[PDB]
């Protein structure tokens, strides 16, 4: 049993120093770590509110959820900076998690720094962290059932900004530094690397639910797949979600003409941004309709060493509270939900690729070697492309409901100072002059990572059950990988690659 446990962040904290590619020339402060007040720290209770707040869509809000979310924000920023409430403050919190502020001291690891992002840790963090967040808000203002908006970019109308956001600096929802090419109600790319994509908003919803679809369906088969990888104290595969949409959206608001892409670009100076936390608001709901979907594999994490991890935070009364993973699973005892639509499907919920016609394919992926053939690593400053064995072919209908087949591209190295991104294809092999999309069915996803350098060693898995039959070869030996470099990989390598069967 060795949990990763927050020390007293009062206590034992140091300047951030990781995922911060240019410090000398960083647009907000490095000092992120949460005033010392002397405070002891308090254990968990679940809260006593009378009633459920409900998060609302960030487009569809009332004039009151509105109203209220503005005058609180705009509370949160009249704070003084020091107040652990304050807008400041929130947002260093944020720094202190993701980018070296804290040790693993109290697991017996003082050497060793806690890193939220990357691991099974992503998903109950960032809920522990809206949670005090949110019921901080409501404080401000007088309002004990207050609730925050949600980003949901699951909803083709919920895809820009919403413009409660813009205007100017008289709206405290507003922040200056995003992609200015991003926030004249252009719709968000949920798959962006860097580069503005010249499709038609049609084609873009469409691949946007399709994102979605691929995180919560294709690739978050199972909890490894989805929150993440192992992760406990003296020492991980990111989720679905998170080297997924999570990524795209923060870089797509970042600005592009600041040293880190601050604010959204980058973890130390997202928090700055009020659209950051509506974002992961939305996260959050993902976690809960990944649950709702009822697919074999969709359940919790039942580990001790996740359940019993921990993280401290300062609440809406200035005193110190320790929480644990297991106890945000469940979103009844935390008194909050999201209003859903409350109709019969999701929007994205049948955006599973279109099934490729074999009129449209030649006979085979052309000539490509396997992976023991292959000499391990490999460098990605161009297209790299190998035959995979699988673990079996032709497998029922109910070998694929007991076990999925997972496409492990374990030991990727790199530089972690800039942002990072490479594209996975498999069993490519169209017909010269044949219609393609940003979302058909050979893409298995991405790799996508921002900067976190403590260079860095990251492990992907993508799901083939599905893609297999979209692309007609569940009979094939092999499968045909296309690794293809984006952003950040002129320095990337890839140790190994492999297909397993992951039983359910
Ligand atoms: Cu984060
Ligand atoms: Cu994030
Ligand atoms: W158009």
């Amino acid at each position: 049993l060795a949990p990763i446990t927050a020390p007293d962040i009062t206590s034992i904290c140091k300047d951030a120093s990781s995922g911060i590619g240019n410090q000398e020339g960083a647009i907000r402060t490095r000092k992120c770590c949460p005033p010392s007040l002397g405070k002891k720290i308090k254990d968990f209770q679940f809260p006593n509110d009378k009633k459920v707040r409900m998060r609302w869509p960030a487009h569809k809000g009332t004039k009151k959820q509105v109203d209220d979310y503005r005058r609180a924000i705009a509370a949160m920023r009249a704070l003084p900076d020091d107040d652990p409430r304050s807008f400041v403050s929130q947002a260093k919190i944020h720094c202190a998690y993701c980018n070296g502020g804290y040790t693993q001291v109290d697991s017996g690891f003082p050497d060793i720094d806690i890193q939220i992002h990357n691991s099974w840790l992503f998903f109950p963090f960032h809920r522990w962290y809206l949670y005090f967040y949110e019921r901080i808000l409501g404080s401000l203002i007088d309002e004990p059932n207050f609730a925050l908006p949600y980003w949901k970019w699951d909803e083709p109308k919920g895809m820009p900004i919403s413009n409660i956001f813009l205007g100017d600096a008289s709206n405290p929802l507003y922040d200056q530094y995003r992609d200015a090419n991003h926030i004249e109600d252009r719709i968000v790319d949920l798959d962006y690397d860097g580069k503005d994509k010249d499709i038609p908003d049609q084609q873009q919803v469409a691949c946007n639910l399709s994102t979605v679809y691929r995180d919560l369906v294709r690739n978050g088969v199972d909890p490894t797949s989805f929150f993440g990888g192992k992760y406990v104290a003296g020492d991980p595969s990111v989720g679905s979600v998170e080297a997924g949409s999570h990524t795209a959206v923060h870089r797509w608001v970042g600005d592009p003409t600041q040293p880190n892409n601050e604010d959204m670009g980058n973890f130390y100076s997202a928090g700055y941004d009020p659209v950051f936390y509506i974002h992961h608001a939305n996260v959050d709901r993902m976690w809960k309709l990944w649950k709702e979907l009822r697919l074999p594999g969709h359940v919790d994490i039942t580990d001790p060493d996740w359940l019993n991890a921990s993280y401290v935070f300062y609440d809406e009364n200035k005193d110190l509270v320790r929480v644990y993973n297991k106890d945000c699973v469940n979103l009844d005892k935390l008194k909050y939900n999201f209003i859903e639509n409350s109709k019969e499907v999701f929007p994205w919920r049948n955006s599973r690729p279109p099934q490729r016609r074999k009129s449209a394919q030649v006979a085979t992926t052309g000539d490509v070697k396997t992976v023991e053939q292959t000499k391990f690593p490999v460098r990605l400053n161009q297209i790299f492309k190998v035959r995979v064995k699988r673990p079996a072919v032709n497998r029922t209908e109910e070998e694929k409901d007991q076990a999925n087949e997972v496409l492990l591209i374990k030991k990727i190295k790199y530089d972690s100072g800039k942002f990072v991104k490479f594209d996975v294809f498999v069993n490519d092999k169209l017909k010269d002059g044949v219609f393609t999309t940003p979302c058909d069915p050979e893409y298995a996803g991405g790799f996508a990572q921002i900067p976190h350098n403590d260079v860095m060693t990251s492990t992907a898995r993508f799901g083939l059950n599905e893609l297999l039959e979209d692309t007609n070869t569940e009979g094939e030996e092999y499968a045909t990988v296309t690794l293809v470099p984006r952003t950040g990989c002129e320095d990337l390598t890839v140790g190994e690659i492999k297909i397993e069967l992951v039983p359910i």
